[PDB]
């Protein structure tokens, strides 16, 4: 009856925070410093939580959900009764743990090397490498070696983790991982939602495509150019070609409305990862929001240790599950880049604290893409040339509609470009869980994808042996992906929504929120949730009404979806990449 069940959710709330805070504490200390004995630790704290998992998931699947009143009670219980990955045998759940390790292991101290020469870490070497280097062949050399020693030892691990993945899924009543995974959004049109998003993305994506293509063009040359093609990956200044803002040197709209440097500005005005923290900080207060505790800045790792000693640089956000202890481990580098990377970090954190009183079931986001989103939304108001002026990163741009247009395509680079990448990747990681892409097709389905829907090609024909998508953080980390696609979609919604609260009128991309205590309530109200609630209700108390919208976007980029067509018009470009078939020559 109703009686036992609640006593059981209280139960498993007491319990579950101390071994998740057990578990955090030993995977924290294992990505801030990887050795053998942190390792050990790990695998052994794995066993304990399973333990644990299993208790609770066992007594939790004894419960018949729907004889249950009390919705909430209701909602823990159905939630506890998947176990994860501690539905696997004893065996497979071992095997399982190890190929996890050491796949996340191998990305993370992966090096590409020079023959006699020095070794280059993805973080902050080959990062810069792809950012900043204008030389076809030194792109290359970093693109094709990224994926030689990070992709290719991924490959050993791949299908064992698809096999034991899908097997504690269907263990726990999902058909495959994927299946699992777009179980998260609790929307039974979640593959419709995406792909109708996607396609009113497609007028502005094409216009952005061709027009990089066609600068492109300009500096690399005729001959590795295709103006009817798909656009070599190795060129758009990220290793992955999934935001583009690093090459906004090649592609400025009006380069007679220069920007500032904001590195060389960081830099010499003695900017540190600390201070970039603390900024990001001041936002949040600035809303009305909480302040990181005086924990945070005695745990968090903020820069790359110089001990020598070996982490895991993938930026993250870490919930200790405490109510009191939250920690950011990012390398930070100090440059625009990672002022941005700063806030969406924050973001996690402040999503962590609002919701810090609920049982720990119900300690994530109204869905995966509301947590991504959080930390964007206040970046897209530091991003305005108004407020880096007020940090002194920019000089004045105001007014002229030259620097508007150059500030609408930087954040196009970046906005825009994403879209289809965040939609290829669990497109194709669905598809690997279903059975439909083996492990012969994986390459091979990976650049079908990349072409279709980012309209990209390798510059190096791909190999037997090659696994390009296991060079990507998330794909050895088995972190979904889809998150980043509603994210993008989902943060100018807010970002509109808050902007209009906070009394602000003219054009949307014009729009800085700082000090909003109006745009920091609906925030705060809808963060507070957690997972308590179908998250169309956190969309609702944001936006005022309760869909996945791009009309926000799209109202954003406006004036530059205008100023793109009449540009490729005039050139003549062909939108998309009817060549489809086009690779590199040389
Ligand atoms: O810490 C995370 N998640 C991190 C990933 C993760 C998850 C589990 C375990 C380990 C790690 P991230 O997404 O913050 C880590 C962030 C890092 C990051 C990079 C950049 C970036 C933007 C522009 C140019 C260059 C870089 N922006 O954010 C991430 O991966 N982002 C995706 C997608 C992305 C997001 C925002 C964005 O602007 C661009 C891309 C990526 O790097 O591919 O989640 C915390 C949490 C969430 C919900 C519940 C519990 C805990
Ligand atoms: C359904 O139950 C929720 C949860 O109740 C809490 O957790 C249970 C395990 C048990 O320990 C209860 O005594 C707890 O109150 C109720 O939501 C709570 O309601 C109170 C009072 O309004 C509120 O202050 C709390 O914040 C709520 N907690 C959560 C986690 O939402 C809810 O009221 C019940 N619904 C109905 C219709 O009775
Ligand atoms: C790294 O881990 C080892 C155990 O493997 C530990 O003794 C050492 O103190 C750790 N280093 C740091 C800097 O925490
Ligand atoms: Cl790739
Ligand atoms: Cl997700
Ligand atoms: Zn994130």
């Amino acid at each position: 009856d109703e009686a036992e069940a609640s006593k059981f959710v209280e139960e498993y709330d007491r319990t579950s925070q101390v071994v998740w805070n057990e578990y955090a504490e030993a995977n924290w200390n294992y990505n801030t410093n990887i050795t053998t004995e942190t390792s050990k630790i790990l695998l052994q704290k794995n066993m304990q939580i399973a333990n644990h998992t299993l208790k609770y998931g066992t007594q939790a699947r004894k419960f018949d959900v729907n004889q249950l009143q009390n919705t909430t009670i209701k909602r823990i219980i159905k939630k506890v009764q998947d176990l994860e990955r501690a539905a696997l045998p004893a065996q497979e759940l071992e095997e399982y743990n190890k190929i996890l390790l050491d796949m996340e292991t191998t990305y993370s101290v992966a090096t590409v090397c020079h023959p006699n020469g020095s070794c280059l870490q993805l973080e902050p070497d080959l990062t810069n490498v792809m950012a900043t280097s204008r030389k076809y062949e030194d792109l290359l050399w970093a693109w094709e070696g990224w994926r030689d020693k990070a992709g290719r030892a991924i490959l050993q691990f791949y299908p064992k983790y698809v096999e034991l993945i899908n097997q504690a899924a269907r263990l726990n009543g999902y058909v495959d991982a994927g299946d699992s995974w777009r179980s998260m959004y609790e929307t039974p049109s979640l593959e419709q939602d995406l792909e109708r998003l996607f396609q009113e993305l497609q007028p502005l994506y094409l216009n952005l495509h061709a027009y990089v293509r066609r600068a492109l063009h300009r500096h690399y040359g005729a001959q590795h150019i295709n103006l009817e093609g798909p656009i070599p990956a190795h060129l758009l200044g990220n290793m992955w070609a999934q935001t583009w803002s690093n090459i906004y040197d090649l592609v400025v709209p009006f380069p007679s409305a220069p920007s500032m440097d904001t590195t060389e500005a960081m830099l010499k005005q003695g900017w540190t990862p600390r201070r970039m923290f603390k900024e990001a900080d001041d936002f949040f207060t600035s809303l009305g929001l909480l302040p990181v505790p005086p924990e945070f800045w005695n745990k968090s790792m903020l820069e790359k240790p110089t001990d020598g000693r070996e982490v895991v640089c993938h930026a993250s956000a870490w919930d200790f599950y405490n109510g009191k202890d939250f920690r950011i481990k990012q390398c930070t580098t100090v440059n625009l880049e990672d002022l941005v990377v700063a806030h969406h970090e924050m973001g996690h954190i402040q999503y962590f604290m609002q919701y810090k009183d609920l049982p720990v079931a119900l300690r994530e986001g109204a869905n995966p893409g509301f947590h991504e989103a959080i930390g964007d939304v206040l970046a897209l108001s530091v991003s305005t040339p108004k407020h880096l002026h007020s940090l002194n990163l920019l000089s004045s741009e105001g007014g002229s509609d030259e620097h508007d247009i150059n500030f609408l395509m930087k954040m196009a680079l970046d906005k825009i470009a994403f879209i289809p990448f965040s939609y290829l990747v669990d497109q194709w990681r669905w598809r690997v869980f279903d059975g439909s892409i083996t492990k012969e097709n994986y390459n091979q389905e990976w650049w079908s994808l990349r072409l279709k829907y980012q309209g990209l090609c390798p510059p190096v024909p791909r190999t037997q042996g090659d696994f390009d998508p296991g060079a990507k953080f998330h794909i050895p980390s088995s972190v979904p992906y889809i998150r980043y696609f509603v994210s993008f979609i989902i943060q100018f919604q807010f970002h509109e929504a808050l902007c209009q609260a906070a009394g602000h009128t003219g054009p949307l991309h014009k729009c800085d929120i700082y000090q909003s205590k109006e745009a920091g309530q609906r925030l705060a109200t809808a963060m507070k949730l957690g997972f308590s609630r179908p998250w169309p209700e956190a969309m609702q108390l944001i936006t005022g009404q309760p869909n996945m919208s791009a009309s926000a976007m799209l109202s954003y980029f406006k004036p530059l979806l205008d100023w793109l067509r009449t540009e490729n018009e005039l050139h003549g470009e062909k939108l998309g990449w009817p060549q489809y078939n086009w690779t590199p020559n040389s």
